[PDB]
């Protein structure tokens, strides 16, 4: 855990992605029956996000979804097996469509690249 940790957790709060996430998570709900994404223009819910963490530095971007995925369920864990299930996939997604060659995570002092 690297003393910059605070400038992680810092900003994380003013990334607030977690209100449009917890957004998409009910849209997940709705989007129940188009939940696949598609190509054509996927979902702007999920690109809503992806700004946060994109505008969040690289290193932190470890802590932060960490962090935000446990603060997401913490704030309003939406009650459902198989419907969220299916969601755990997608959730992966949402960063992944943010996600750029890391460096290090200094979330536990990674060794490889995180």
């Amino acid at each position: 855990e690297a003393e910059a940790q605070e400038e992680c957790r810092e900003q994380m709060q003013r990334q607030q992605m977690l209100s449009h996430c917890r957004m998409y998570m009910r849209q997940q709900m709705e989007e129940s029956t188009y939940q696949t994404m598609p190509r054509r223009g996927m979902e702007p819910h999920m690109s809503e996000c992806c700004e946060q963490l994109e505008g969040m530095d690289e290193s932190c971007r470890c802590e932060g979804l960490r962090m935000m995925m446990r603060m997401m369920q913490q704030k309003e864990m939406q009650p459902r097996g198989e419907q969220m299930r299916r969601m755990m996939r997608l959730a992966e997604n949402i960063p992944s469509r943010c996600n750029l060659s890391p460096m290090r995570c200094p979330m536990g002092g990674s060794i490889a690249g995180f």
